């Protein structure tokens, strides 16, 4: 119940981002880790979404949180899938033991109970509905990484 | 010498297999395997054990520092069997980095190609085996290819 929501990128393309939600006192935060970057690696950059996402445990002195994190899939791009496979598990691998252990939440599954249906750019603009909605971010937000871990969240919160 | 940790990462879904390790310390090389095989647990679970068992071992032998070096996960014939593997590598490291100098990933195929070892996959554990059982670290009957991929990807690192 105390749940710290991840939907985890390597930030491979412009923009993208590690997106986090959870819950202390009551009040819901949420906030991305932007990481992209061509001169680093996939885990150079995810070395580096690690140490914002301890900063944050720290900062809200997250003690006990369940970590739930969107289950890696295997995409038409073989070899990013592995990758972002490999980093994800690096992700959890790193803060496992801050958290106390994790969960894996399929895609298709948060997505179903918030009746984000289509493709994926579609459910990006259907994430980020259920997220404005809540007026946690602004009416301008595209955050889609933002949008996602809150669904998370929630999806979890429910379940 | 640099200081290596050279991890052959399997999460012992075969019984018998398991997490191969090799470390030079003193100049002696210790090398192992974690038998971790249950199919009661998830890979996930597993690799846990995994990761339990590599932490007792750089405690009991002061590793911390020791850079680790690891096979490069791959792409293979089923997709969710590779990406539950790749995932598992990843939790692997990401759970030991810290304790280990960073890591780098090792090539089946740069290892294998340094060692002169070619062929299909059992093949490659032959000759693999067949360096580790020179060295004298195991029997001449020792047919733990996961301690062997683990003592050839250390002496790989070791030359580089």
């Amino acid at each position: 119940k105390k749940i710290l929501a991840i939907n985890f990128s390597t930030a491979s393309k412009k923009g993208e981002g590690t997106g986090y939600a959870f819950r202390k006192d009551g009040q819901v935060y949420v906030g991305s880790i932007k990481a992209y970057n061509p001169k680093k690696t996939a885990w150079e950059r995810t070395f580096d979404i690690v140490n914002a996402i301890k900063d944050i445990i720290d900062e809200f002195d997250l003690k006990g949180y369940h970590l739930a994190i969107e289950t890696p899939i295997m995409g038409r791009n073989r070899k990013h899938s592995i990758t972002l496979a490999n980093c994800n598990g690096y992700f959890i691998g790193a803060i496992d033991g801050l958290v106390n252990g994790y969960t894996f939440i399929d895609n298709s599954k948060w997505c179903s109970y918030h009746l984000i249906s289509g493709k994926r750019e579609q459910r990006k603009e259907e994430s980020l509905e259920l997220l404005k909605a809540t007026g946690l971010v602004d009416s301008n937000c595209k955050d889609d990484n933002i949008a996602d871990a809150y669904n998370i969240l929630t999806y979890c919160e429910h379940l």
